[PDB]
């Protein structure tokens, strides 16, 4: 279970922009030094560096269309690299877009990936459905294929190409969905979890048929594509679209406890942490915290304790 801490300070994504100033706070909150203390063997491929494109006017109403295809393409190719080294790909990020270049690129190198997905929000708009033009709502657009063909030509993303099918995600948290995303959910028969089913199943079972339905019939790589915003605001408030009644501290450490269990992770997102958006100091730590906490289980941190 090598890591390969990758760091997306993007941001293109969405309207507030220090989302990107990210790998830089869980950077220094200790994140790769913690994960030495575990067995770890971390090589950090350092922050990548995201050159503006200042000519970027919106196709339609999608916003940094080609800012946000370029450094989503920038880290297909820099994931598919950790991944062609035998190490697990970490992507402290900026905002949920760059998920495009990050399962993208994972599926180079393991096609047949399961992605597991924490979020409040599916984040499942085509260019079309979407109403406010945020490509941090539609990266899992672009990556599947039975929408192929139902997704527009947005610049910049001209190096895609769906690499997983409906039934190769899974989605836990889901309590804040639009109109256009639950009916794109139900045709193509996602499976998820909604905040309704973790109250009705407790998230025990909510993580039982996860796995099962992701690795029933073959133990094959899992793409874990961590939101903070998953988690309920009372945990991780410094981040862009809050939503109440999420998933709890513990959730969010049962969720990655178990993940990291099947020794099956592959490739690991950890999005939208935004300091700036803490209304006060003790806000961004706390964010930060149970972003570092989330990591750390990940990658064999157990509540019930650890020995050599
Ligand atoms: N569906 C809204 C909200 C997107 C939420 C994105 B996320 O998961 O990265 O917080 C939009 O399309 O702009
Ligand atoms: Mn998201
Ligand atoms: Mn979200």
């Amino acid at each position: 279970r090598t890591i390969g801490i990758i760091g997306a300070p993007f941001s293109k994504g969405q309207p507030r922009g220090g989302v990107e100033e990210g790998p830089t706070v869980l950077r220094k909150a200790g994140l790769l030094e913690k994960l030495k203390e575990q067995e770890c063997d971390v090589k950090d491929y350092g922050d990548l560096p995201f050159a503006d494109i200042p000519n970027d006017s919106p196709f339609q109403i999608v916003k940094n269309p080609r800012s946000v295809g370029k450094a989503s393409e920038q880290l297909a190719g820099k994931v598919a690299e950790v991944k062609k080294n035998g190490r697990i790909s970490l992507v402290l990020g900026g905002d949920h877009s760059l998920a495009i270049g990050s399962i993208s690129g994972h599926a180079r190198v393991h096609p047949d990936l399961g992605v597991i997905w924490v979020d409040a929000h599916t984040d499942i708009n085509t260019p079309l459905t979407t109403t406010s033009g945020n490509l941090h709502g539609q990266p899992v657009s672009f990556l599947l294929k039975e929408l192929k063909g139902k997704i527009p030509d947005v610049p910049g993303f001209s190096w895609v190409t769906p690499c997983i099918s409906a039934k190769d995600i899974v989605y836990i948290g889901l309590r804040d969905v639009a109109p256009g995303e639950h009916y794109i959910l139900k045709t193509l028969g996602i499976k998820y979890f909604s905040m309704t089913e973790v109250d009705r199943l407790g998230i025990g079972k909510v993580m039982e048929e996860t796995l099962s339905y992701l690795l029933g019939r073959k133990k094959r790589p899992i793409h874990l594509s961590f939101d903070v915003d998953g988690l309920d605001p009372s945990f991780t408030p410094a981040t862009g679209t809050p939503v109440v009644g999420g998933l709890t501290y513990r959730e969010g450490l049962y969720i990655t406890e178990e993940i990291y269990k099947t020794g099956l992770l592959s490739g690991l997102d950890i999005m939208e942490v935004n300091p700036s958006l803490g209304k006060t100091p003790e806000e961004v730590t706390r964010t930060v915290n149970t972003a570092v906490a989330i990591t750390l289980a990940c990658f064999g941190l157990a509540r019930e304790g650890n020995h050599k």
